[PDB]
């Protein structure tokens, strides 16, 4: 079937492409970077966050791997003539995981794997939040972020925010600093949003955020409203072999 | 169709109850404390959890309301006659939230609407934490915290736990006070579980264990296990009116 | 005496400055902004800043007051007569604060009545932590703050710092939203220095920097070096009547 | 100069101790377990803390040393025989760090090396803190925490604490999972107190509690008042060779 391979870009893992690539040739299993089925990223999560941007608009399409030179891999270097075998033999199953999408009116539309957080362009940072039309808290601090479940242990973790098993179908708001006394006031603790609701970041001063999606960061002007909602999309990893996502966080976090 | 009114005891309460039975009385609606279908409980939340724990074997065939004199509540005293002629006429859809099942092994079981923690009989407390078999962290501190999901804004909200929606089955651990050196590691971080994953509890030392569920607290003594799960069995409301999660949420710690 | 009075510049603050100009002409207390030995600031926090940072270079020669129309006040518009007649009369005692000194290389040097923060020009963040010329941490995350014991209320709070009484002479750091895993790790916990003890920021990638000080945040190019002390300089406030600084506290936070 | 050795009373501490005996033996340097000028534990930080408790009453006269089999050591085992001899010559420098007075009335006073907690005796916690004789706030929750500069490495981390250097006269007060919504109110903050600063808890319901002081922990009934103050005594360490706070920190903390 068809596939491609990103790199990181470094001698280790350009090294370690060509001769996947190699591994590959032996069977066939078509090299195709236009339209593959399999998308094979050798690198960080950042490499593995660029190649789900890079094929966003096929992810019903595709199922991703990662080669961890690593939260999102997955594989090690020296396994990798392993993994050629068992794609080659298409002996694995698909696992999916829930997606996050930003709409930004001024409509602009963003997916995220891991988180979509708002700053100002600096700028106090002063926003309403409404949760399905009513009005919650004005959030008044340095920002919010916006997670997916596999987010969770990225920038929501070091924002205090729960780790949540991907195969609940949810997002996770956190808060930056937030500024709380007498007169200022917000709830002071994550909030996780099913799929369906939908919550909407609203301007108090002030229009111009600096928004994230993953890695991208730009700064948008006259906004009028930043909507959250759980995405109808979903990522498709390919696997393999058992490793459950609390092995995976015990791995990256304990040990 | 049959009911019973818990109260909280005070004057304000029973005098509440005396007018709410007799205005039941215009209607019939006969009073039942032994099968009712309705359960009216009028207090704060305690008078509520009491209620919920007074008919816990008859779940599935009841709904709960509350009158708060109170995040369980629903209603305020001086609605109470409105709540009377609805309840009456049937004018009402139910929800549903889900509950934890709490086991411990030496088995006993426990039902909680609102959390159920562990902490030592005094006691360093460290337990190894064990989740669907795999063997994810040793802790050591205070103990520890399952919350359903709407328990998440009493003692886990303490303990710096999210706050989730009640439409996901799901279950939330927090740390109390947890060491964490170059020696001993906790993740640091809430866990949210999905329905079928199972949470255990394993001694190291030190087999008894302070255990709450609600409101009651027990001193176990010969633990070998206390495992956690999301339950099979759903809590019913009756509403009414429309007046959402988020929406409770903020009236309780907003404004 | 000498003085001058600034103002937020609202049409209330202007007014008001305009009346205790009249009423400080019948005394006499002659109104210099040059060389004043009393600086009266009127509006918030922010206004008070601005006035600090006017005089800074006369710190040891200005007693400050400030007018809340408001942590760093002090005074309500309408007891400004009560003022002008006791500032008249001279009926007051001086307590002074600690104060931050920054210092940038790539020589600048900063003062800070409330914080100096760090974050990169964007940018992950990453420097090494040096106390006294030991290696600490490597700090992975969104950015660094170092607070006065009077900022504790102010960005340290919001960042989960300690409230610290003004009268220790100290400096606390704390972490924006550090990265803990199993390769990075952080302290996790701010931390209170005492005078003479120097905290020295060292970048590790990435020389770019965004700093603040108090209000004034600048972007800083080709950075050798952050490095923060208690400073020698103090600043002096007039008073007047007891108002404890645990009590503006609760005023502030609590009711 | 007389001098006593406590052990923790394993294989390994025993033996290290009697060894110890012996090469003091050969100096001289009478053990003296009733009025020794030289305390050596050796053991873990409990140890530590038992031999601290053991002679209380001679903190003026006593300097204490501790070796590690451990944040209070100071010695690793294989170092010993070096310790014998440098003891011997009177090769050290003495270094104080504060300590925390606990007052409770019904008075009993209590010395802690690391910190005083409060908790209720099983029991909702509500009690009102008074600070210098103005009512800072009423805390409901789990309980309290009071700790000195040293302690801030112990259970004050765990609780959310900062690290304060120990050259710094305070003590520093956390929260235990405190109870915050629109009806309940704590500063939801550490904070940290000057020496000559009193800081009183005082019972709303609910008159028995919970007192710990180090690892000593008692019920205490009836009581009107429990009362916090920097000690005016403090502990001497023998020291030896330069092993800073901020480095004794890291090795405990980082790696
Ligand atoms: N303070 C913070 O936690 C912080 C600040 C900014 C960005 N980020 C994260 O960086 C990500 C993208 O940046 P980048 O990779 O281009 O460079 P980066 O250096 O900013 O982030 C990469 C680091 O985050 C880790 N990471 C990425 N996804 C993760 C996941 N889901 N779980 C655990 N760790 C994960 C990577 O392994 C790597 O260590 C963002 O999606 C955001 O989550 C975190
Ligand atoms: N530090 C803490 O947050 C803490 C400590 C112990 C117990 N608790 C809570 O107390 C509950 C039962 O105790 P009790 O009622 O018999 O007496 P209690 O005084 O210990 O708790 C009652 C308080 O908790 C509130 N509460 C109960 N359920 C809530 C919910 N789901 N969301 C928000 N607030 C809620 C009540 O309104 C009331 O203010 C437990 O289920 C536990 O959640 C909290
Ligand atoms: N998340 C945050 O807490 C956050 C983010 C950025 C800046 N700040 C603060 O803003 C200050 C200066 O900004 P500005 O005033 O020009 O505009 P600003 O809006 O950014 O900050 C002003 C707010 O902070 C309050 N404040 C200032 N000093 C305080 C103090 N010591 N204790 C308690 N509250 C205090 C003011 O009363 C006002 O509500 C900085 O010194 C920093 O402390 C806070
Ligand atoms: N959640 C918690 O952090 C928690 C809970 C209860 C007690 N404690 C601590 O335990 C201490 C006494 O108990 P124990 O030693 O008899 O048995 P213990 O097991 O309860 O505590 C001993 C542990 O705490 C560490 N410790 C002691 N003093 C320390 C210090 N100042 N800095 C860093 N770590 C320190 C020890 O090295 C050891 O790992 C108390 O003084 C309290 O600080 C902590």
């Amino acid at each position: 079937m068809k596939y491609m391979i990103t790199s990181k870009g470094d001698e280790k893992s350009d090294l370690l492409r060509l001769n996947m690539i190699a591994g590959f040739g032996e069977y066939d299993m078509e090299y195709d970077d236009v339209e593959p089925e399999i998308v094979i990223s050798i690198g960080g999560d950042g490499t593995f966050l660029s190649a789900f941007h890079q094929y966003e608009e096929r992810l019903d399409e595709i199922a991703f791997i990662g080669i961890h030179t690593g939260f999102y891999a997955d594989w090690r270097p020296a396994e990798a003539d392993k993994l050629v075998k068992l794609l080659a033999k298409g002996e694995y199953q698909k696992v999916s995981y829930p997606l996050l999408k930003t709409t930004v009116k001024y409509e602009a539309t963003y997916l995220a794997l891991n988180e979509s957080t708002v700053k100002s362009s600096g700028g106090p940072f002063v926003v309403d939040v409404v949760i399905n039309d009513i009005h919650f808290e004005r959030f008044r601090g340095d920002g919010l972020c916006m997670s997916t479940p596999s987010g969770t242990t990225a920038y929501n973790k070091s924002l205090g925010g729960a780790l949540m098993h991907p195969s609940i179908e949810a997002m996770q708001l956190t808060e930056m600093a937030s500024i709380n006394n007498r007169v200022y006031r917000t709830i002071g603790s994550p909030l996780v949003f099913p799929k369906h609701h939908v919550v909407s970041l609203q301007p108090v001063n002030d229009k111009d955020f600096q928004i994230s999606v993953d890695h991208l960061s730009i700064l948008h002007r006259d906004v009028q409203e930043i909507r959250y909602e759980v995405s109808a999309k979903k990522i498709h990893f390919a696997r393999f072999r058992s490793f459950p996502f609390w092995r995976r966080v015990h791995d990256s976090f304990i040990e």
